[PDB]
């Protein structure tokens, strides 16, 4: 086995870490982030690239910029969830043997199909050799996480993409106990009942899971799939787009280039208003030549989402009812992922539960890897 690795292998972003020193240590990437984005795209010329400087390029490639490919993974192309899925991607899906493949360019007007599996492999690749810059030795073994809804396909395609990228693929653990795990809710003692919400860039999803003697079990699962961080800076792009028109009288919508400059700055603010009350932004030159000054209040921000934060309890109270539990037959609360750093998310349910506190301490964007790190270390 080696030293074996931790993987949140993410829809949208990956994390990787690992145990040494009675503690884990989530490994930054060569660009010296600790989370690196789940994006595969090809150049104009041959060029492949993987994480940060594939998701950087989206904006001037946006048709052969892959990304979301665990939507897909271990699908038919029958499935329910794969039709609905496709009308939201820019990139072609088509069928191949019953079941979904991507299609891209690489460079010089030629394309190209992988299966879903072979671009995750790509992503799980980068994460290995992540990995190994940072150990200096070559990693071979994994455990790699999935969520709790995953199906046996769904469960061997992530295999078969850490094959591929020459992982052995030693466990498969849920998100939610993955997170409970590294929160050391293991290590509580007898039977208890933990609600994890996992609020991400594009995905919500709660789970009651139950622990008993230090071992877990998922009872019931629930949110929505379109639903996660993207979906408030949306929010916070229309607002500021009118308020735009309103005052020049310039329709920004056309221009591709400044609608990014835009949505850099709203992402910054976004995050600065977890800890603040308001944040400036500010664009020299945003359009036609033309400054763009507004600011972004913490308030303003609540108001534009508010009904989109309020939707995540509807999802909470369902998987309570299908668990056949009541709102104080709870004894832990973790908040996974990088939205629920939002002070508005975390009131809402702490109120829910009649003031009950949310455990804190992991960064929430790393708490899923985290746990997979502990596992790891006791198969190292």
């Amino acid at each position: 086995s080696g030293t074996v690795v931790g993987i949140d292998l993410g829809t949208t972003y990956s994390c990787v870490g690992v145990f040494k020193n009675g503690r884990v240590e989530i490994i930054a990437n060569d660009q010296g982030n600790r989370i690196t984005p789940s994006y595969v795209a090809f150049t104009p010329e041959g060029e492949r690239l993987i994480g940060d400087a594939a998701k950087n390029q989206l904006t001037s490639n946006p048709e052969n910029t892959v990304f979301d490919a665990k939507r897909l993974i271990g699908r038919t192309w029958n499935d329910p969830s794969v039709q609905q899925d496709i009308k939201f991607l820019p990139f072609k899906v088509v069928e191949k043997k019953t079941k979904p493949y991507i299609q891209v360019d690489i460079g010089g007007g030629q394309t190209k199909t992988f299966a879903p599996e072979e671009i995750s492999a790509m992503v799980l690749t980068k994460m290995k050799e992540t990995a190994e810059a940072y150990l200096g030795k070559k990693v071979t073994h994994a455990v790699v996480t999935v969520p709790a809804y995953f199906n046996d396909a769904q469960r061997q395609a992530t295999k078969d993409a850490g094959t591929i990228a020459g992982l052995n693929v030693m466990r498969i653990i849920n998100e939610p106990t993955a997170a409970a795990i590294a929160y050391g809710l293991d290590k509580r003692e007898g039977e208890k009942n933990i609600l994890v919400f996992d609020l991400g860039g594009g995905t919500f999803d709660v789970s009651l899971l139950t622990i008993d003697n230090g071992v877990f079990e998922v009872v019931a699962t629930n949110g929505d799939t379109h639903l996660g961080g993207e979906d408030f800076d949306q929010r916070v792009m229309e607002h500021f787009i009118k308020l735009y028109k309103k005052k020049t009288g310039k329709d920004v919508r056309k221009d591709n280039r400044a609608v990014q400059k835009l949505r850099r700055e709203v992402e910054k603010a976004k995050r600065a208003l977890s800890s603040q009350h308001q944040a400036r932004i500010e664009i020299e030159s945003f359009f036609e030549g033309e400054d763009f000054s507004e600011t972004l209040t913490r308030a303003k921000f609540e108001e534009l989402n508010m009904d989109l934060f309020r939707s995540t309890m509807k999802p909470v109270q369902k998987v309570l009812e299908d668990s056949d539990l009541k709102k104080s037959d709870i004894d832990e609360i973790v908040l996974v992922g990088g939205s629920t750093r939002i002070p508005k998310i975390q009131q809402l349910v702490k109120e829910f539960f009649n003031g009950k506190e949310p455990s804190r301490g992991i960064n929430p964007d790393e708490a899923v890897a985290y746990g997979a790190a502990v596992q790891a270390g006791v198969l190292s």
